DNA sequence: ACCTGTGACAAATTGCCCTCA
DNA sequence: TCTGAGGGCAATTTGTCACAG
DNA sequence: GACGGCCCGG
DNA sequence: GTCCGGGCCG
């Protein structure tokens, strides 16, 4: 039914820091780009609102503030860094935004790949819970199940978690427990996990999931 | 020294509301 | 009249650190 | 602000 | 009474 996002594993595993609104827009950019190019995409306020169940006003606010906050953002592929945009965004017409994605990023967008339908992610709120759902999809099987062990240092680096989550009780309480709850409540996935320890330190997290269909 | 969890507070983000070209 | 670009809001979540054990 | 029905006057 | 054309309004 819904638009089918596919992306290079290099992006699933890239290091960057984007908000929920920015990541929502990035899914549509990757969709335009892949159907073809020169990096130039476009966003209509009224279509965004319908896709994500917003009013026109709040869609306008979300697009406007998301687009200004891209300035200065980098993406790092492991170790190579690029800016997302190489020119500011602009409105040719009322309700329309035109954007210039760094053309050197196209090959990184487009066989080791990750794929999910846009409806799977459109209710998630915390952007770190979006990062986690993409990584698990990367290991999904046709029947929708999978199992993967992610190393904690790699999570902190790739998703760029904030500094106080280097204390493990804060990592548990404000990132791990919250994002596993969102996935279980807001997606069709059913997710469980266990901690892997070495001495007194927890080093990896092992995720198992299956599909509710 | 290390490990855990919880209570407090600060800062950020959420869906809402109203105006007006 | 419908759109969307502005200005705001309070209630909640997310980010930080002191303290018990 | 942009777009379409509607009532004016010639 | 009718009609093409503008141009104000919801
Ligand atoms: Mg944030
Ligand atoms: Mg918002
Ligand atoms: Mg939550
Ligand atoms: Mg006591
Ligand atoms: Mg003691």
């Amino acid at each position: 039914n819904s638009p089918r996002i596919v992306q290079s594993n290099d992006l699933t595993e890239a290091a960057y820091s984007l908000s929920r609104d920015q990541k929502r827009m990035l899914y549509l950019f990757v969709d335009q780009i892949r159907k073809s190019h020169d990096g130039i995409c476009e966003i209509h306020v009224a279509k965004y609102a319908e896709i994500f169940g917003l009013t026109s006003a709040e869609a306008s606010k979300d697009i406007r503030q998301a687009l200004k906050s891209f300035a200065g953002k980098e993406v790092v592929f492991y170790y190579e860094s690029f800016p997302w945009f190489i020119k500011p965004a602009h409105s040719p017409s009322r309700g329309l935004y035109s954007v210039h994605i760094n053309p050197y990023l196209i090959p990184f967008f487009i066989n080791r790949f990750t794929q999910f339908r846009l409806s799977e992610t459109k209710e998630i709120t915390n952007p770190y819970a979006m990062r986690l759902y993409e990584s698990l999809c990367q290991y999904r099987k046709p029947d929708g199940s999978g199992i993967v062990s992610l190393k904690i240092d790699w999570i902190i680096e790739r998703y760029q978690l904030p500094q106080s989550y280097q204390r493990m009780p804060d990592f548990r309480r404000r990132f791990l427990q919250v994002c596993v709850n969102e996935i279980n409540s807001r997606t069709p996935m059913r997710l469980s996990y266990i901690e892997k320890k070495k001495g007194r330190q927890t080093t990896h997290i092992v995720f198992s999931f299956r599909d509710i269909t």
